[PDB]
């Protein structure tokens, strides 16, 4: 590797991925006897364990050539599970805010990334390990949190303009908008890699929230994320 | 509706749709007072009951665009719950004739008829209802049945050549290749309908030796249907 | 072939192809001695006699996957001139309901089959036989039925919208639409197979049931007389 | 029309255009009091009779960008009805030099062009008019020459590097390769033209000067009947 | 070389390429003892001395794949520095007819002529000589004339319709519109070759009203034509 | 915004941006009076003043989503020239360990971003402002160092297997490879920002160093670069 560079048995098999290095370090907190194992280009990844289990919890940045990256080290350093947990723009009036969506597929735009990795322009189907996915669910339920199951659309150009953007992916199936589910999904297919996502509604771009509601969304649900990761 | 030509409320609101029309019929033997509602166009479609529940088991041939077009007309007679039931060949060597695979996303090469309905190129996610999907996984189980999870390729080309095939779209993430799951989930996301999917393995390409008996197939698709059909009817 | 269980040698060398079970079943009334070789999957087919020649009669279905599977078969089986018959809907207001259309050509969207097939996005020239077309012009010519010349577009979505369908196709020079010409005429040519294909009007979507069965029919008669030409 | 600079009404209806200069004006021999309406950017144009008609012969250079220039120029100056005289590469063994190819469609690879014009990836049915084809072949057939009839693929790139270039196009139902068919066809079938086109096999990349030059004028003169057919 | 055909050693090293032969064989006429090298296919070519050194003119067409052609068999015979000269019109007001665009990299649109060099659908940076370019700012500055530096889309289609032409083209860093630049530029990356080119501006789509003299474009055609035999023989 | 925390005017017009958030503080060191304007999500921004002009240093990431984002935001915030200074690897031979180029052009796959902010698949330009190009050139030479000037390929997957990658993009035109300036040059033409870029070559994919002379060679780069923002 050279981007992430802890060494060999500093990274659990188990790992929650965040995009915010902030977050990471703020979920370390959860963890029993956290130790950062790695700093470099700020991708921060946090060690320890949760409910007798060795844990790990890592930055992927924003994008998916960033996250792409970060989940190739993370790999040849042990990690074979990941869990990605963020925020996102819901795409449907229904869902309020800090409320979850446990992702079941990714909508993408093809070109790049994928071009190069599936050397082609097929659609090969972005959805996150079945039982993985099914197990995360189990655990928002056992805590009693609000969430939605749906895909999400993952886009690469955050300002982008497109005067239809919530009809349009709306009504092509998806509930939300975040940017690393796609390529999380596809590459861990191919790579043979078990890999979920939840995230935190901070925003409804089809019709609000204190930062203390929030980060306590955001809490709650990592409590739900690293138990199944234990689980 | 120029295809499917049944009466007003003939078609239920939950469907078993499978591409064989002989299938169909043999189904329908399961269901209580079965009652053929349209046969326009080879498309046989029989409304019945299971378990005190009243369903429909209807043909829609071979390929996206002529499940496309049953999707459509049944959905416009009142369906809209949806389950595919058919064969498939596997892509990994770990799977048997007569096992079943619950689908849970259709891989797919772009274009045609997906171009005309996303007006673009988008891969949009071309997976099955969530909730629907698992109360086949516990119909399945409950009826102690083996059974795998996962994606599927969906081809539009059964004859076109390929040497490298099954590596491909097994690297790909899909277990198995069938013809219609693609457009079924995709189309199911944009119409606002309940689909999913349970195939039966009927060739295995990751080992093309191995065979099954006729009997064998038939008592293989006999067992699964009534998974299938608890499910559209719990 | 898993599809068409006929046997070999039950699948005469030339072909008539219709979407529909209902049509082929009809059609074989115009055979001598018909006999079904097929019912497997509603892919009927009908082997007898017209003329001092055998002849087949074939189902296909709806679709490019579909015809395509087909026509694999029924060649795995010994066919290798195809003629498609079908209902279609005008796309110019000069042309009248059970009027015909030879077909010189197909528009479509790049799409997976073609992918799969020609193993790239080329747009590969999809043409009937120019024989086999120009014998059909004569056939349909002695029969007095008015036909018009020219391309359709293969539509691989019924139910698609489009807000301009009529006027994108048919400025593109196509004056009628359908769904398997395009899956026809590029895996014959391929293949090497002699393919081509009359439609009957049975709609215009710019401007009786004996109107059309008598159009269905005498078609029907032209053709077989074009497959023993 | 800010390329051919001939005067409206200098420019017959009916137009032979050759992709070169020379040619033009070696077959301009072939009419009637011929004049030179242009020879504006060397896109040399001449005009005059043949039998009872006025007809045209035009160049268009190499290349779709070139040749629908010209299309385009010559039809606001009146012209409808395009024949395009070309040589060509044979892709199949089968046919020898000087040995003719009447047109009967166009494989091309999606393009700048088509999408200027199409707005969007579809795959057009790239085809002549079907009325000038058969014309063309009564008068191959009248003057006795030998022709044969199908596909052709139009390159883009003359130099562009393909280990498999024969086999991919010959197995995709196209004998012969040049650069302006596709085009032609296609330009031809969105404004509303009537064109075609024959060949002079001039290579086989399958497989005398007066050879072809009496080749080449035999078949002018047949083209030129049917302009004027 | 079966379109152009100059004997071994016509051609020259250095070129400067020209769409329209008629302004090839006017521009001959600043070159010392200019003989005609070739005339096949209406192609014609010059060669001869200008502030004595061997330069070369030679006619392309219209369009990328006549371009190609040319510059092709232009190379076999000798030649690996190019730096076409043409006519263009500006995308954007301020830009008058008479004065010059520097062309520094060219927009298109895909497929064609590029796929089949480049055997897939990459978008290959389609820039020109980065020294080159520089040599002939100095050149132009040097002989005090009004230029502008920018990009330049490089269409195929002179009469296809697109009602947004003008916004689309220059909101995407495009100040100009001609038609052979990407192929010329991306081709010599290939091969090697070292390319430029410097527009005349003819019409202006920002202000379609204003318009220059027959003399008055000439003039400013054989002015600029100076500078750049200047940076072939620099 | 909502990535970049800065204020309006905080955020210098002239702007020198780095993926790293660790080089982005080294570097920070060259200005007089550096002062952290935000270190939300780990992009670290610096500004300050050089030649006594105020200059920013900010970090954008790894990838066009990333660094798209940033730009949009420092753009909000009052960028309107940008100069990317990183580390590539070299697609020919002939360039060593530690010398510079000079980027005048990026190919790039067709896709995602680029779909989205063009609104279809036309290959735009993708080069940086000709003027900011040249006077690097200028500064470079002016201080003696070594570079050599070229397109580059703005790769989407670090990891992505290619067993011709060499061959194909170094006979395309491409002297380097990294995945930043296709994304930066086509949305700076859009955005009608003046962008330019530097690299350091810091390995030979066609053919070593230590982290002394490296760092060295990034320093020198680095007062090249702060030299001609404020030319």
């Amino acid at each position: 590797p050279v981007h992430i560079l802890a060494k060999k048995g500093e990274v659990a098999e188990r790992v929650l991925v965040v995009g915010d290095p902030g977050r990471a370090r703020l979920l370390s907190t959860l963890l029993q006897n956290p130790k950062l194992t790695n700093e470099n280009r700020g991708f921060l990844v946090y060690t320890g364990k949760y409910n007798g289990e060795t844990v790990s919890i890592a930055t992927h940045g924003i994008g998916g050539p960033s996250i792409a990256i970060v989940l190739e080290e993370l790999a040849m350093l042990g990690a074979n599970v990941f869990i990605r947990y963020g925020t996102t723009g819901a795409l449907v009036p229904y869902i309020n805010l800090g409320e979850y969506i446990i992702v079941t597929g990714a909508s993408y735009n093809q070109g790049g990334l994928f071009y190069q990795y599936l050397r082609d322009n097929a659609c090969v189907a972005s959805t996150p390990d079945f039982e993985l996915t099914n197990k995360l669910v189990t655990s928002f339920s056992k805590r009693n949190l609000k969430y939605y199951v749906g895909n999400v659309f993952s886009s690469d150009a955050f300002y982008a303009e497109d005067e239809e953007f919530v009809k349009k992916w709306s009504s092509r199936g998806n509930i939300a908008v975040e940017m690393e589910c796609a390529t999380l999904f596809t590459l861990s297919k191919v790579k043979g890699w078990k890999s979920a996502t939840v995230l935190v509604v901070s925003d409804n771009l089809a019709k609000w929230i204190t930062k203390e509601e929030l980060e306590k969304s955001v809490m709650d649900g990592a409590k739900a994320v690293l138990d199944t990761l234990t689980s």
